[PDB]
């Protein structure tokens, strides 16, 4: 099971403890989020970024996972475009992604979140750890979205993420802070994962199994982190340009993407 | 790790008992001078013991001896026969009394009328090895059990939660309780599990050196069949190498994460 693996047991209590409730009402969260993803690639809008105080520096956490979807968006016939900051825009250059100019939640189909800030209940902007983030929001067009009625998927791993709002009691009962971090921004589908990215491979991997193609053949991990790490994304725990994401090294996240490529092929044949 | 490891029934006991992969390894890490391993379940009809169980059995065996403990083995026939490459210490004429912990990894229970029932609620007709965890714990030793489905030994500890998610549950649900319980997708990663949680505890990658590929063909050529589709194939639980080496591997990234 795919949106169980996503969810590996990190060290992170809060995460894991927001899953089990989160899945024991929303069991098929996963495959919800896959379905509405399905039904609308013709203009995916991707949104990324995360910055981290004091330095307000993206992240990376995230941009990978929006890189993965992306991919996965076009594999299948749609259109795609990022919306991220300055940093994260040059980071994910190598790879030749649309960049989105003068966006509006109209012109696209589905709009997706993958660790982006979303509003807490102060109207103000939180890391995990409390502090405030200084930096122009990217979750405005998602209230546009849900407004107009133009379908949305989030992706976090925290609680102060964009969509997080559809369970903000598991957050603020769950995670540290959570009262004054929990995003109140909400999402039509909303999935849980222990790291950002993997919550994305988490949704290609259920697409792939649903298309029968596995979408995510071909990811290198490594050298999607080593890439924007280059770039000058760093990671959200040491907050310094090490080759990894969420304080964790390479060889774990190398190995959840194996392991999803593994089920997805096992669940094809 | 104790995720990474019917899921619906995983997913409350978490909830219910958020630390049990941490307090078997507790039990686990004080209770290593003499370790009885418990494994083998019965296939209906053929009542041919199955790939899932004893490639659980081998990894913690390995890890107790590795930790200075000593270790042994009760199982059938078969699974005696696919292990014996492996140079494992068989059980004869076991006492509960005899060791210092007793350890199942998907061992059949017995079911609230005294039957064991395969989850399918086929009766399994071959000799109990449960009955010395019955023993065990009117004794007071150490006892800890691994289990994917409800009918396994230690799965008592969680009757309510068989009854209610599992089909049949009622019938099949094993009423034989273990000290602590480890419930997992596939048994063999929930011994894996124990052994990567050891190992974090430990400071030391006691799943180094484990070759996934190697002990289930080795097993399955020596007799021992897929549960699922009961045929002699290099798989368990009716999924294919690939995914147990994939989870295997992740395992040993995670330890390794923790380790250093
Ligand atoms: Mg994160
Ligand atoms: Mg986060
Ligand atoms: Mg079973
Ligand atoms: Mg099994």
């Amino acid at each position: 099971m795919i949106a169980h693996l996503i969810n590996t047991d990190i060290g992170n209590r809060g995460v894991l403890k927001v899953y089990l409730d989160y899945r024991r009402k929303n069991f098929n969260f996963l495959h919800n989020s896959t379905k509405m993803f399905l039904d609308n690639l013709e203009r995916v809008l991707i949104v990324t970024g995360f910055p981290i105080p004091p330095m307000m520096v993206a992240e990376t956490d995230g941009p990978p996972g929006a890189l993965a979807i992306y991919r996965a968006v076009e594999m299948l016939g749609g259109k795609a475009e990022i919306l991220t900051y300055s940093e994260v825009e040059k980071a994910l250059e190598p790879f030749g992604v649309s960049l989105a100019r003068t966006p509006e939640p109209e012109d696209y189909s589905l709009i997706i979140s993958v660790e982006t800030p979303g509003r807490a209940a102060d109207g103000r902007y939180y890391s995990m750890s409390a502090l405030e983030i200084k930096r122009d929001p990217l979750d405005g067009i998602f209230l546009k979205a849900r407004a107009l009625g133009i379908p949305t998927i989030g992706v976090g791993d925290g609680g102060n993420e964009i969509g997080m709002g559809k369970i903000r009691e598991l957050v603020v009962g769950h995670v540290p802070h959570g009262e004054k971090i929990a995003s109140v921004v909400e999402t039509d589908e909303l999935i849980v994962s222990a790291v950002s990215n993997w919550g994305a491979y988490g949704l290609v991997a259920q697409a792939s199994i649903e298309v029968g193609r596995n979408l995510l053949e071909g990811w290198d991990e490594r050298r999607v982190i080593e890439a924007i790490s280059s770039a000058g994304l760093i990671d959200g725990v040491s907050k310094t340009l090490a080759p990894s994401v969420d304080g964790i090294r390479l060889m774990v996240h190398e190995g959840i993407v194996e392991l999803l490529k593994a089920v997805v092929d096992e669940a094809i044949l």
